[PDB]
């Protein structure tokens, strides 16, 4: 270079991405401590922020900018084993999105200003290699590859964020990145559930995430098809779509993704901060089509109560980021958390002030609706056809499972029993709601 040679003119500076296209930077100043986000003009002018917080104009705070990349990193086992890699402190954000920077969730690569790239290609993975990983987890951390930590999604269950094209897994790396999440169980029949869910939702009509059951070994992981890319069929080249979560888009921490942010403690139940639905619904003004964002809203919290979801937080909830709004992303990490009894449960945002899902009657359902400002009807008609179509969906469902046994067949039995329970108590009182005075 012709100008400075201190380091810092590279270090401090992290380009932002999108292909081929650099449209702006994240800096860091090291005396103050803080963030900042500029972009270039001819992004200014023709494309979208990294999130509603960080606005073209470049004026975004260096806290929101703070708690925007904070919700990109892993939040599981994978951050601790980044940390030390990497020999930073805790809060060194920034040097963790230079580490992840290549791959986070959304289409921004966050680049080294001057340096070269790694070298663009894949690492294959044999199935023998996640199964030690599986078996062994302290010898075997699953998210430690030749040395060097992987993840860079987010979500408390572990997983890797991995290329694949229908037969064999790699890690993407250099300008490659990753293209779906394979999720794995630490909880019984944890894949089977998923995947029921998942794909109930998709015979229902909803727009929710693709996802198989992979095997490796005897082991079963959920392998869920990534919404923020697509690989371009005929080369090895992955397009990525901008997303954020719905933290990220109310500009809140990920101590925040549950409406109860402080938590389930009886001392903070009413510190409700946290994401919460009438939150989430006020994201609609900044959809492009904001009926229609409220209409899949809706469609979502019913499906959660139907099929027993009291995990469905701030961060189970996504936006595409586009030059003309936001777009709810297709539905992901639907789980009959219900199922799991040897736990009890809360919603993780309330209906008319209940956090108790077997407390949901007509009268919480119609103060819901008057309070977000929406037409009973539209609970209503909603609510009594995917209840209705239920029945035969799940049967649908159960067609695609793979062989089964005795266990996993009476874990499914189960799960069937309880679906179309919570589906009759609600069609019990479903057309009450209209005649309810709140
Ligand atoms: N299909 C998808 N396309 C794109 N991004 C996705 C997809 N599924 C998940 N993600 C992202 O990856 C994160 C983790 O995935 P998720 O399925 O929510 O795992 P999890 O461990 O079950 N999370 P949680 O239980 O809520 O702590 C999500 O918060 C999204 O940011
Ligand atoms: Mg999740
Ligand atoms: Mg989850
Ligand atoms: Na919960």
């Amino acid at each position: 270079p012709r100008g400075s040679h201190m380091s810092t003119a590279k270090t401090l500076t992290l380009e932002m991405h999108l292909g081929d296209l650099m449209i702006g930077e994240l800096s860091f100043d090291a005396t103050a401590d803080t963030f900042a986000v500029h972009y270039t003009k001819d992004w200014q002018q023709s494309g979208f922020p990294l999130s509603p917080t960080i606005p073209l104009d470049g004026t975004g705070t260096s806290n929101q900018i703070s708690m925007f990349l904070v919700n990109l990193l892993p939040e599981n086992k994978g951050l601790d084993y980044l940390i030390e890699s990497l020999g930073v402190s805790k809060g060194n954000t920034f040097a963790l999105i230079r580490a992840i920077g290549l791959d986070t969730a959304g289409a921004i690569a966050f680049v080294p200003k001057g340096a070269l790239l790694p070298e663009t290609q894949l690492r294959p993975i044999k199935a023998e290699e996640v199964i030690q990983r599986i078996e062994d987890p302290t010898m075997w951390p699953m998210e430690i590859w030749d040395g060097k930590p992987r993840l860079s999604v987010a979500g408390v269950q572990p997983k890797l964020n991995l290329f694949y094209n229908g037969k064999e897994f790699a890690f993407a790396e250099g300008t490659l990145s990753s293209t779906h999440i394979v999720k794995f169980e630490k909880y019984h029949h944890l894949v089977i559930n998923e995947f029921i869910t998942m794909r109930l939702a998709k015979v229902l009509g909803m727009n929710v995430a693709n996802v198989d059951i992979v095997h490796f070994g005897r082991y079963k992981a959920l392998c869920v098809e990534r919404f923020d890319r697509r690989n371009i069929p005929g080369e090895q080249r992955v397009l990525r779509r901008h997303i954020v979560d719905s933290c990220q888009a109310l500009g809140f921490s990920v101590s925040k993704k549950y409406e109860r942010n402080f938590g389930t403690g009886r001392d903070v139940k009413d510190i409700r901060e946290g994401v919460s639905f009438n939150r989430l619904f006020s994201l609609a003004a900044k959809c492009r089509n904001p009926v229609a964002a409220k209409q899949d809203m809706l469609q979502w919290a019913l499906f959660n109560l139907l099929t027993g979801n009291a995990d469905a937080h701030g961060k189970n909830y996504s936006f595409f980021m586009t030059p003309s709004g936001m777009e709810p992303t297709p539905w992901y990490d639907l789980v009959s958390v219900d199922m799991y009894e040897d736990f009890e449960q809360q919603l993780a945002m309330a209906i008319d002030d209940e956090f108790d899902p077997n407390s949901i009657y007509a009268y919480q359902l119609a103060a819901f609706m008057d309070g977000l400002g929406l037409p009973r009807n539209l609970l209503i008609s909603n609510l009594t056809r995917i209840a209705r179509r239920i029945p035969q969906a799940i049967a649908e469902v159960i067609l695609m499972l793979p062989p089964l046994d005795e266990d996993e067949a009476s874990f499914v039995a189960h799960y069937k029993t309880q679906l179309l329970a919570r589906c009759e108590r609600y069609l019990g009182f479903v057309d009450e709601v209209r005649d309810v005075e709140v």
